[PDB]
């Protein structure tokens, strides 16, 4: 008889295996790049390019590399090769060319060429679509007005001069250069088989149901699962029979019925409610660290595991053993109302307590029960919901906003209560806010909007005409009023007083520029996304947690509500630095083997005030964080800027003879060699380029922003303490907690730590006995996997085979955790599974690569079965055309020794939009 296989294959085709080389090389550590270049211009693999020679001529080249010879890299590196992949860089430099540059070039007798500011020659003696940096891009040289954009096919020693000393410019410093490469004649591409993929039998018509010719078993099964472990667990190697287990599960079934569960069943059943607290399901871990089911996948993988290797690699800086560095890795709303200063900034249009419009129902708060949707709340005259809203009354978003809708919820009952801060963030929306003040202040509560209303409309609120202005003073229709002032309102008990008291306010809860969030009962909403329904949620939360406060363990109707929102530990603040609506927490560290290294009280956290002094915000940020440095003294700042004059020269002996004087020095300043060669360039690559400003606090990032004084000394430790944090603090108390006296004394060295720390998290696995299919050294494998694996479920069935191929990588430990399920109410598993997987390319061969592939032999006959695809979730397959209904395979019905050999297609995968 035969069998059934299986491959499949990628829509666009592979061009020589050399360039897909080149590409796994900078895969790995990145900077391999040129320099093999710089020697493969001596073309020692220009003889033959014949897969392997260029592939072993290779690998005994990488591994002339640190970046790629370390203990493992050069194993991750095969994996990638296995892996298929380098391959789709490789594709984008041709989809470009093909599309962006050959068509747009006109007319050829040279074959490589360069882009350079215009045309070019076939000779290396030295234009409507730009040299400009490209995703796949490297640049060589420091990037500069200047770039030189090679176009050429890697392969041949036709190209290899051009480089070798266009390797001549950047070298001296002249223009800066980036390899893209050439595609080739149509001729020259060579097939792309693909792995990373599994591949489905299910059982559409058997007899392996419950009640080689074709299986059979019963309800002996909620043991099933139970007894599939221990049988596992008993075999001499135990990870191997895991494999042949899953990977034919429905037909070996019968037999595990009658093979009871071994004494770790239940040492480790309640041993799961301690540590690894799964009890049938899979998870996984690298490093402690949980990896998503949905990435479960050959690819992600790949990248995650040596973006962990270096993390940690980076560790040993420091001269770390790591069995200790991962058991060390291992241990909302603002104040909204203006009252802060003066008391009337916000303008309220609805007022529960007092507004008529919510009638005369009681205040009773444990009559606030049971709502229908129809009505999110009684009506009851408490004060419990308040929606602050800053408005532009520039912006004609804002302001069509609240004539309407927010004009109607007030209007149809709703038990909430609005206001606005207007912006006076424009000459013209002050003077609108001013206008908008004077309104409800002298011709009171209705003329506001009642001139809003109109002055939205076909007028456009671009500036405010007074021509507008008189008119609607006219009117007190619904109003009236007392108070006046009319004419120009340029009073200077406005001018300011409602306004910087407006203007703080605002700068106080940081509310400036395009768009400033809302405030739903102390929980910031973006205005810029959707959030009038996150509005209308948010409030049916908060709703409950009153509801929930007052229900059980509450106060009495004596209370003001909204002190419960209020009430929580945060006060009034900024949106950037505590930045929890984009949580954007930029660290910056690992990286300083730069150019600098330049060295310039215990331990000590670590602060550098980085900034343009001798500006706006310059001494202004310094001096902001030098009175900060007093009230802190715990640390020493490290300062530094970036400009384009002799007024910022005392700054360079601060204290340079051998401070608190300093901070003295230039505040009689403020009305009145090469150090910076580095710091605004060593400046810019931790952002801050070019003048942008903002500091660094021990690997804790900002950035610049909009006015001067927004990152001021209020600002600096309410960064510090959510800093200091559960983030950085508290790695000094886990210190070598472990033990040592210190290899990370230093505090410039204790700043680097506490970088890495927050780069990271799921908190203990432990307890594995003899109830463990280990598969790795549990020592310094400078990576560790650890998984769950149900021996009966089917989403075991991909996992199994990675990891005996994760295992099979060179350091990456691969331990296995069978946790089956307590009772299986059916039959897992009713399918037939292998996975399509190596761990290094293989050859085995007359000399060319291995078309990675599947084969199903030995099934039973005489019954219907299903071949199915299982892949990544972006991965769209067709299986070619066939005299075989690839649904309907009953091998019976078929002729002897011939088989099945099926091969799906990766016809690209997703694009939407």
């Amino acid at each position: 008889d035969s069998s059934v296989n299986v491959a499949l294959q990628a829509s666009f085709d592979a061009g020589p295996y050399l360039l897909e080389l080149l590409e796994a090389a900078a895969a790995e550590n990145a900077s391999s790049y040129f320099p093999l270049l710089d020697r493969i211009a001596e073309g020692v693999l220009d003889d033959a390019v014949t897969e392997k020679e260029l592939y072993d001529r290779f690998l005994t080249i990488v591994q002339d590399e640190g970046h790629i010879n370390d203990a493992a890299d050069l194993s991750s590196f095969k994996f990638s090769l296995a892996i298929r992949s380098a391959v789709p860089r490789v594709e984008a430099h041709y989809q470009y060319y093909n599309t962006s540059v050959e068509p747009r070039l006109g007319t050829a007798a040279c074959p490589v060429w360069v882009h350079m500011d215009g045309m070019q020659y076939c000779s290396p003696t030295l234009a409507d679509l730009e040299a400009r940096d490209l995703p796949f891009d490297r640049k060589l040289g420091d990037p500069t007005a200047p770039l030189a954009i090679l176009y050429a096919d890697v392969a041949s020693p036709a190209f290899g001069e051009y480089h070798r000393k266009l390797s001549a410019m950047a070298k001296e410093g002249q223009v800066s250069y980036v390899v893209r490469y050439r595609p080739p004649p149509s001729a020259s591409f060579r097939p792309l088989f693909l792995a990373g993929y599994g591949v489905e039998l299910t059982l559409k018509r058997t007899d392996y149901i419950m009640i080689d010719l074709k299986p059979l078993s019963s309800s002996e099964v909620a043991r099933l699962g139970m007894n599939a472990a221990s049988f596992i667990l008993d075999s001499p190697d135990p990870f191997a029979t895991l494999t042949k287990l899953s990977q034919d599960f429905p037909k070996y079934s019968s037999a595990v019925a009658a093979y009871n569960v071994t004494q770790e069943f239940l040492d480790e059943y309640y041993a799961n409610r301690a540590a690894s607290l799964p009890g049938g399901r899979n998870v996984l871990w690298i490093n402690g660290l949980q990896i998503d089911s949905r990435q479960v996948d050959a690819y992600s993988l790949l990248e995650h595991l040596r973006h962990e290797r270096q993390f940690i690699g980076q560790f040993r800086k420091l001269g770390l053993s790591n069995i200790e560095a991962l058991d060390l890795l291992l241990h909302q709303r603002y104040d909204w109302r203006d009252e802060v200063e003066g008391g009337d900034v916000i303008i309220w249009l609805n007022d529960l307590t007092k507004d008529k419009r919510y009638s005369d129902f009681p205040s009773d708060i444990d009559a606030l029960l049971q709502p229908t949707y129809p009505g999110q709340l009684p009506a009851v005259r408490r004060d419990v919901h308040n929606v602050v809203i800053p408005i532009d009354l520039t912006n004609e978003d804002d302001v069509y906003m609240v004539v309407q809708h927010i004009q109607t919820f007030i209007k149809r009952l709703i038990p909430v209560r609005f206001g606005l801060v207007p912006l006076v963030h424009s000459e013209p929306a002050k003077s609108q806010a001013k206008i908008a003040r004077y309104l409800q202040m002298t011709h009171g509560l209705a003329a506001m909007m009642k001139y809003f209303q109109r002055a939205l409309e076909k007028d456009k609120l671009a500036r405010p005409d007074q021509a507008l202005f008189d008119e609607t003073i006219a009117s007190a229709r619904v109003l009236r009023g007392k108070a006046q002032s009319f004419e120009e309102a340029l009073s200077s008990t406005t001018l300011e007083e409602v306004m910087d008291k407006t203007g703080r306010y605002i700068k106080r809860l940081d509310l400036g520029g395009r768009s400033p969030p809302v405030l739903a009962n102390g929980v910031l909403l973006g205005r810029g996304d959707n959030f009038l329904q996150e509005l209308s949620m948010r409030v049916a939360i908060d709703l409950q947690l009153i509801q929930q406060s007052i229900v059980q363990d509450a106060v009495e109707e004596d209370t003001w509500l909204p002190s419960y929102f209020l009430s929580q530990a945060a006060l009034t603040r900024n949106e950037l630095i505590m930045p929890q609506d984009p949580s954007k927490i930029r660290i910056v560290n690992l990286v300083q083997v730069a150019e600098s290294h330049d060295l310039t009280g215990t331990n000590s956290l670590l602060m550098a005030v980085v900034g343009d002094f001798d500006s706006e915000a310059g001494l202004n940020l310094l001096i902001s964080a030098l009175k900060f440095r007093l009230a802190h003294p715990e640390i020493e700042v490290v300062p530094l800027h970036t400009s384009d004059t002799h007024v910022s020269s005392q700054l360079y002996q601060l204290l340079r003879t051998e401070s608190e004087i300093l901070e003295k020095i230039q505040i009689i300043k403020s009305t009145s060699l090469a150090y910076w060669a580095q710091t605004k360039q060593l400046a810019a690559d931790l952002g801050y380029p070019s003048g942008t400003r903002g500091v660094l606090l021990n690997g804790r990032a900002v950035g610049p922003v909009p006015s001067t004084s927004t990152l001021a000394e209020d600002d600096l430790e309410i960064l510090l303490a959510y800093e200091f944090s559960k983030r950085l603090g508290t790695v000094a108390k886990v210190m070598k907690d472990l033990n040592l006296g210190h290899k990370v004394a230093g505090s410039v060295e204790f700043a680097k730590l506490t970088s890495l720390v927050a780069l990271s998290s799921a908190i203990k696995t432990w307890n594995g006995a003899h109830s463990a299919i280990t598969v790795s050294h549990s020592d310094d494998a400078s990576i560790n996997i650890v998984a769950t694996i149900d021996p009966a479920s089917e989403r075991s069935q991909r996992w199994v085979p990675i990891l005996r191929t994760l295992s099979k990588l060179n350091g990456v430990n691969v331990k296995i955790f069978l946790t089956p399920v307590r009772i299986l109410q059916e039959l897992p598993i009713k399918r037939f599974y292998r996975h399509v997987l190596e761990p290094e390319p293989s050859f085995d061969e007359h000399g060319a690569l291995n078309r990675p592939g599947a084969s199903f032999s030995r099934l039973p006959e005489d019954a219907l079965l299903t071949l199915g695809m299982d892949v990544p979730p972006s991965w769209l397959v067709s299986p070619k055309e066939s005299v075989h209904d690839l649904d309907n395979i009953r091998l019976s019905s078929l002729r002897e020794g011939s088989d099945v050999d099926a091969i799906y297609e990766l016809e690209h995968i997703l694009i939407e939009g």
